[PDB]
């Protein structure tokens, strides 16, 4: 339909890396700009058009199911097909995944209100505390 | 007019790169430090301040009418000067960008409640979908 | 209590540098990685997760007091930490930043609507303007 009145909320940006290398764009400006999305704000008048663009770090999510190993291919940092598989210890949620570097995985569980998830490589642990709102 | 309390919103920056460049800031990190624009609020009194400074994405506006060639400065990309006319075809927006690269262009079009952008330029296509949200 | 639904606020960010460096990540994302604070959304159902994280830039807070000497750590930056002193010239807030460059400082003031930041290292001085809102 030829309105196009609206917000409109970025869903799948195929080939963004292919159509910059196209524009003689930098690799340096094109590995920060494809972990960008965008929101598009199109108030319209017959053929009148006002396109606002507005940019924001891309959303990073992992949809999994616990005891079943899941393919997850982390395209918000190195683009590794892991095969992440989660199980409880007790109540806290334990994964590994198998690839090439080892001892890789995270911890995630909650302390009454406030939730800790604690990343590991290796022997490094990275200890985050969210709280909810 | 000592009195500095209040919330600023950046209008201009001028010669960021050229001060970042004698802090030995590198080179990715300064082509995103100029994609952003920066909101300060300074909480004063006599002499104490207090400063907090939020950085977010500058956002890029393109406002056409169908059938009139308007002048387009991409700055969000490969900041080139592209003489761009957009028509309908059909109900898909169609425009072409005439400048130094050739089969540029992009096409735009709503099928139920998406939004489909497609952006080509020579052979290579970027397939980006919009949802109404 | 295993249950993780809701939508939680990153507090504390620990060694999440140490934890990329591991994982082989460039240091140009890597200090932006730093700058960036997540959020996490986190709808669950009995044994299924979806879990989505957004990163947002840090705010970095400078509180000073005119004629103290504070200690101020360049975060955001060029993580250098320079010994910085502010003092009123005229109705120009002027700060001296003593640290591995020379000249280095900055001026800010304001004239009628506009806040004026001139930030200045060796021979380069940018100058950012702001307004209030």
């Amino acid at each position: 339909t030829r309105d196009q009145n609206g917000t409109w909320e970025m869903e799948s940006n195929e080939n963004f890396e292919g159509y910059m290398k196209a524009l003689d764009i930098d690799f340096a400006t094109r590995k920060i700009a494809v972990r960008l999305t965008q929101t598009k704000v199109i108030d319209q008048d017959g053929d009148n058009f006002k396109d606002k663009t507005t940019s924001t770090f891309r959303n990073y999510d992992v949809d999994f199911t616990v005891g079943v190993e899941f393919d997850e291919y982390t395209k918000s940092l190195d683009n590794r097909h892991v095969k992440a598989l989660v199980t409880w210890e007790g109540d806290v949620l334990v994964c590994v995944q198998k690839g090439e570097k080892e001892n890789r995985g995270w911890k995630k569980w909650i302390e009454g209100d406030k939730l800790y998830l604690e990343l590991t490589c290796g022997d490094q642990v990275c200890r985050q505390v969210f709280k909810k709102k």
